[PDB]
């Protein structure tokens, strides 16, 4: 039930020009994974029952960057600040979600539809809504389902975002990439999850919880066998995530 707001022609022109500048900047800086993490941690605080949190620009606030789950995302905010200043008409909320969409595209992933119009909100949500990497399937459903309002399919598809990037012992404490090509958006996260622990690669307990759940596991198997189906479900889930609490 989405009803996207009207924005001026000047706003739309800035969206299009920022999208191109973000492509070049994110590719040059090699920061696609960090920008995807920034957009996801912006959006993933949404609570459907209270309509609080969500992708409304609050992740730039020092109070929210200080949340433990956001360790290292101040690097991403600082990286984007000069470019954001070239587009004063855009909300921070739209700019960070656009950066996440671009991060997926420039690494070869699907083209996630983007609609402008998010307004920046004044207060960050309370800490503690983002998922815990040491927990399992029940926790995943509490966070993605009971709070955000996403489906079990969305959970598995979105966790394929770990197909790009790595953990860092100085940030979360976990260390290493999920896949052998961590700047290439493909279905290798599911390939590695199924194949078992390879040396040099890393999987979180929350990743491994997908394998034993009766709903998540068929989805893992489908995405490992069919990258096209992963790309379709990923783009659907990323769009929903980026629009939580927005336009209904
Ligand atoms: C659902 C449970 C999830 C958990 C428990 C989780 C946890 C983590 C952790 C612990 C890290 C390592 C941070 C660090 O040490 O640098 C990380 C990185 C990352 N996460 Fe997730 N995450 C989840 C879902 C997602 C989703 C839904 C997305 C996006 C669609 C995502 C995108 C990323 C990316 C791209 C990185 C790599 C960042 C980099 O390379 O600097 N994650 N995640
Ligand atoms: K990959």
């Amino acid at each position: 039930g989405k009803s996207y707001p009207t924005v001026s022609a000047d706003y739309q022109k800035a969206v299009e020009k920022a999208k191109k500048k973000l492509r070049g900047f994110i590719a040059e800086k090699r920061c696609a994974p960090l920008m995807l993490r920034l957009a996801w941690h912006s959006a993933g605080t949404f609570d459907k029952g209270t309509k609080t949190g969500g992708p409304f620009g609050t992740i730039k606030h020092p109070a929210e960057l200080a949340h433990s789950a956001n360790n290292g995302l101040d690097i991403a905010v600082r990286l984007l600040e000069p470019l954001k200043a070239e587009f004063p008409i855009l909300s921070y909320a739209d700019f960070y979600q656009l950066a996440g969409v671009v991060a997926v595209e420039v690494t070869g992933g699907p083209e996630v539809p983007f609609h402008p119009g998010r307004e920046d909100k004044p207060e960050p949500p309370p800490e503690g809504r983002l998922p815990d990497a040491t927990k399992g399937s029940d926790h995943l459903r509490d966070v993605f389902g009971k709070a955000m309002g996403l489906t079990d399919q969305d959970i598995v598809a979105l966790m394929g975002g770990h197909t790009i990037g790595a953990a860092h012992k100085e940030r979360s404490g976990f260390e290493g990439p999920w896949t052998s090509n961590p700047l290439i958006f493909d279905n290798s996260y599911f390939t590695e999850l199924l194949s078992g622990e390879k040396e040099g690669l890393m999987m979180l307990p929350s990743d491994k919880a997908l394998l034993s759940d009766p709903v998540f596991r068929p989805l893992v198997d489908k995405y490992a066998a069919d990258e096209d189906a992963f790309f379709a479900d990923y783009a659907e889930a990323h769009q929903k995530l980026s629009e939580l609490g927005f336009a209904d």
